């Protein structure tokens, strides 16, 4: 197995890793699949002359695989699928291509919303974000193709899969849970926001993916996250 290393933006104290949905996913998707790897954590204030051999353009993500340096996240995630393949590592693409896309808005909802200054849209933006986690529900509670007519689910007609696409975790929940971690954190801490807990869908999703090592020890701290979003989500009075 060629070297796989993972560079990623560093913290606020220089060496941990940052906030960053980008970072955790590709993490996410390495530690999936079972590949030998390490992660070397880059403070972007204070780049080494290793880096910035690597990689002169500067970007971060980044993946060093062997000798061959490769940008953009989604690329990064798409030669990963590729190239560490069955039979040696498992497929983690999904099968059904609205998992792909379902509850993707969510961080766009969430940006807006924790970056308005103005307190006239605050409850146009948090109903909005809102919307999104509402519809993303929606496609977690709707029975999938593999779920065809059964009769074994305890509400009639409302799906129990644990995660996006299945009862597997796949490239569309690396994507996806890294940015519902960081609403969650940033919410809660500055605009006294929660996903209701009506929202049954999302939350059986969030449970069953906190169980999961792969996601939970992928996730910066808490204090790493609130941080990178304490200036804009202060900035609305
Ligand atoms: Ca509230």
């Amino acid at each position: 197995q060629p070297q796989v290393e993972l560079f990623v933006k560093a913290g606020s104290d220089g060496a941990k890793i940052g906030n960053s949905p980008f970072s955790q996913r590709l993490f996410m998707v390495l530690w999936l699949k079972g590949v030998t790897f390490n992660v070397t954590t880059v403070d972007t204030k204070r780049r080494t002359e290793t880096v910035q051999k690597l990689c002169p353009g500067g970007q971060l993500p980044f993946l060093l695989y062997g000798t061959e340096v490769h940008t953009d996240t989604n690329k990064i995630e798409e030669f990963l699928e590729a190239v560490l393949c069955p039979p040696r590592y498992p497929k983690l693409a999904a099968l059904n291509p609205e998992s792909n896309t379902a509850g993707l808005d969510i961080f766009a909802k969430f940006s807006a919303y924790i970056k308005n200054s103005n307190p006239a849209l605050n409850d146009n933006l948090e109903k909005g974000l809102l919307k999104a986690l509402k519809v993303l529900d929606n496609y977690l509670t709707s029975p999938l193709p593999e779920e065809v007519d059964e009769t074994s689910a305890e509400d009639e007609g409302v799906s129990q899969r644990k995660f996006l696409d299945g009862n597997e975790l796949t490239l569309a929940d690396c994507n996806l849970l890294p940015k519902l971690h960081i609403v969650q954190v940033v919410c809660k801490k500055y605009r006294g926001f929660t996903i209701p807990e009506a929202f049954r869908g999302v939350h059986r999703y969030l449970s069953n993916a906190y169980a999961r090592e792969e996601f939970a020890s992928t996730c910066p701290d808490d204090e790493e996250i609130e941080l990178a979003y304490e200036q804009v989500a202060k900035a609305l009075k």
